[PDB]
């Protein structure tokens, strides 16, 4: 099976007659060994640091928050921690929810927001990244269509890739000392075909705010950034529709082509766009790859199953046309103890590697 | 004399079917009053602060190089000072020439450099400047030609204007984290008709340079720029020479306008690249305006008497074609005291109101 | 004062060659005259009325809700208490905001629902209010461009008005058991040109929501509707972007028309995007009619200051293109006692009465 999907992946990406995009999650910077260690710890290692800030003192407000979220969410995240803040934020509540800080509220969430900005303030070491691989990848061979890149991370890594190896990119903002938020121009979609695209669909660290004039900036990271949020903000002074209106727009494009990287398939509002956007157009495909086994996410399972253009593939089986499909008997591994037949193509260094080998 | 040219001046502004350029210098910035004092001293006033900073004693060697560029150059500038000092950098000069500071010059230049860096690290205050009113001038009447400025100053006062009134504009560099200096773009001219240009002459003090890989990047101010020369530096990792090249073809375009604001014409390079410009293509007009009297500017006179398709303007009186004419009599004094023929209108206030009023 | 603006409505509402708009608010309803009683008591009315129905008691927690509204809000509106009540739902609000009722608020909120429910579940008496005429106009002449209304209420006295006078339209939802949300036709705009189309801004009491799939539809008032919700509903399960992005889409048509009826523009979204529209395309025009003074209606004179084509008008005053006038001297009162010269034609059922003369 290895074969004909590492076949069909190189046909459909030497062709430059269909657009090419991809997802970007925690799962490409996890994969980055330093020291032995990650580079970032994704959403569970943050969680987790989140707490051991804080001490086990059931005392502080935020391991009380924790608690209240675990009899209602079993698994609680940090963003599901940064909206439940947000909302009580949002009314004068100072009632027995915030008893232990009645105006401090302010302070623990600055805090995080403050330790999130110094744990994802990190530059990429060398040019040995699979980033920069990705970036030789893409200016290697000029293309009539443009390749976008989404990614749901606050980290500069791609920036840093992209601008070091000479690629041209537009995130959106246009101006040099305050860069604003121009409008006009991302729905013009005249831009010239050898530039590229980078949407930031969870916002960026240098990303900040004035209530001067309530007005969106892109700078550089200051003392406390004001767009941190996951998706979660007021209504459109939020450029996260404009990033959804573009996604759901490329979605629409003939012979489209998206790949998930890292992705979980857990967040409900890009699952349910990116659902519609490929019942809408059939021609739409989505070579979802996980890292994972296939068993830990059914959701991404159900997807699969709801519609026959998306071939989803995982690191032990596949779906291929709303049908699952197992490992072909293969000498997977040489070793005749445990011969188990994991896709081990679905790593991020190997998919950094099989698309260098493809740019050679 | 003055209801001629401003209706001729109106008349060609009006039209969009001709590009229109600008020359910004030092007379723009010291034009904007606050607390009764200039907002830039411009360059007498920083070679005068430079001086001061360092006191008058004859020991250090920054008066010794003062006195040594009296002696030969009536006028010491302080760009010449900054390109005399990198000259003796360029080579292991320890002998009497720096025997003050064997090698402390680095430390004296890298002070210098700071002091600047300091003092031209402002902003705009309010939005009553004249930037403002050019800047919604530019974006009231949307034109089939872009409208391009130069600009030899180091403060970022336009790209603010440009930025707060939602003026898209390139500048060269593309990129969000790094800014790389892209070059086959330049060459392209395939932006959007709707995009302008700001070139920055002189460079920026938000630019610098990595010895690494010996290249530049548009970034933010941080302690000592790379790109701080006034047009002095190394051989082409300079973007000098692709500015040069831009405003050359610039001035090879059909029926180019381009207004000078603020200029002493004191540049021999400026000054003949504008000369070889307006020779190459005669359909080419330069509206040249001078805030000082005309008999300040005998530089000005010989390009205006060289070419005949110069129309400079001053204080006083003008030349339109080779010819030297001067003020018509006309109440331009009420007060019968002091009855001088002076045209105030050529004040950057003024010629704000002015474009204003067009605009409007 | 008054022939002019007459003459000028009669031959623009006579013209086929534009698009035809109407904004519908409580001002209609209330302007029906049953037993001497008002029809729907508006917004003020139904506060008047839930606040009388828990009665005068300080123990009740809607009571304590109001008076923390009036600590903020001078004057709270039935609509921001029940975007408070979903606000505190959205958390498990627990604490001394929701002391008196820990679960009950959930029990309010629906009461406070059913009781919407049961006032505003009326119909139309007889052929002869207001909204036949308007149908009857509607209906009288085919022309080339079809003709929207946009209406903030939840009854459904229009629909009936234009069902009883055999008027075709198109509300955004296909079908006959459970009509479904149908989102492509709404872009596809290729409606047959003699349909009309009527929008909900705020929902209708019809709508219902299934949370088994999630998914609304238009069906009959059952024990409770999902979608009462005054434009505050989760992310985009929710038809509130499309139809605003329907309202925008028609300000942008060349010659657009738009009248505002009953409206007092105390709405922020509704007005900026009208502003947003106005400015982005200057072909539009908004002849606001107000049934009150103008002098209780600050937020109208600042739209009509800031737009220069939207010519406001009202019961004592008038603003045509951002200039202030006042009612000319003419004979609008007969009697001597008390001239004053108010504009009466403002009214519902004199708009309804001209309407109905220019028709015929």
């Amino acid at each position: 099976d290895t074969t004909q999907q590492l076949s069909l992946l190189k046909h459909v990406l030497s062709e430059d007659k269909r657009p090419i995009a991809f997802i970007i999650a925690a799962g490409c910077p996890v994969s980055i060994r330093h020291n032995d260690a990650p580079l970032i710890p994704d959403v569970a290692g943050l969680t987790r640091k989140i707490s051991d800030s804080f001490g086990g003192n059931p005392d502080s407000l935020l391991m009380k928050i924790i608690q209240n979220l675990k009899t209602t969410i079993p698994n609680p995240t940090i963003e599901d921690i940064l909206s439940y803040i947000r909302l009580l934020q949002q009314i004068p509540m100072s009632g027995k929810i915030h008893d232990v800080e009645n105006s401090v509220i302010n302070a623990l969430e600055e805090s995080i927001c403050e330790l999130i900005e110094e744990e994802v303030n990190v530059d990429l070491p060398g040019n040995a990244t699979p980033y920069h691989k990705i970036a030789a990848w893409i200016n290697s061979i000029n293309r009539e269509h443009q390749v976008e890149i989404f990614t749901t991370n606050y980290d500069l890594l791609m920036e840093q890739a992209l601008e070091e190896l000479n690629v041209p990119y537009f995130d959106g903002f246009v101006g040099s000392k305050r860069a604003f938020f121009d409008i006009r121009t991302i729905e013009e979609n005249k831009l010239p075909s050898r530039w590229s695209k980078l949407w930031k669909l969870h916002g960026s660290i240098n990303w900040q705010l004035d209530k001067q004039t309530q007005t969106i900036w892109r700078g550089t990271p200051s003392k406390g950034c004001s767009l941190i949020h996951p998706s979660h903000l007021k209504y459109d002074k939020m450029p996260y529709l404009v990033m959804m209106d573009q996604l759901k727009l490329f979605l629409n494009q003939p012979s489209a082509i998206l790949i998930t990287c890292g992705y979980s398939y857990k967040d409900q509002h890009i699952n349910e766009v990116l659902s519609q956007g490929l019942q809408t157009n059939p021609n739409a495909l989505i070579y979802g790859l996980q890292y994972d086994v296939l068993e830990n996410y059914q959701e991404a399972k159900d997807m699969a199953l709801k519609r026959s253009n998306l071939i989803l593939l995982a690191k032990d089986r596949a779906i291929i046309g709303k049908k699952e499909g197992e490992w072909k008997p293969d000498p997977q591994s040489s070793q005749d103890n445990d011969p188990l037949l994991f896709f081990k193509l679905g790593d991020f260094q190997h998919l950094a590697s099989f698309l260098e080998e493809i740019s050679q």
